[PDB]
């Protein structure tokens, strides 16, 4: 586990393709992590995985979508 830690997020996203509509800063403050393939993204807590990602996009929004119950995203790390 060991990704509670912000920056521990940030280091799973070595080659997060460069031309992304959201970045891997955000994805991380969002709770998630790079799978290595593509855009697709896992939260380190629920085990949620989202991909596609477009311009205007909340990574909190669809992080809740996909995952309303999420420990991580209802404040269970603050
Ligand atoms: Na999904
Ligand atoms: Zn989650």
């Amino acid at each position: 586990e060991e990704f509670v830690e912000e920056f521990n997020r940030l280091k799973t996203f070595a080659n997060f393709p460069s031309g992304s509509p959201v970045s891997a800063s955000t994805l991380a403050r969002a709770g998630f992590l790079y799978t290595g393939e593509g855009d697709t993204v896992r939260c380190f807590s629920c085990h949620a995985a989202v991909d596609r990602w477009q311009y205007g996009d909340s990574a909190v929004g669809r992080h809740r979508k996909e995952s309303p119950n999420c420990r991580f995203i209802n404040g269970f790390y603050l």
